[PDB]
């Protein structure tokens, strides 16, 4: 629910192998 701070708008979050999910062009972590 918490975004990760990572923001795949165009690219995805790189950080996102620790429980990131890409939602409305943010990656958010529960």
């Amino acid at each position: 629910g918490i975004p990760c701070g990572e923001s795949c708008v165009w690219i995805p979050c790189i950080s996102s192998a620790i429980g990131c999910s890409c939602k409305s062009k943010v990656c958010y972590r529960n």
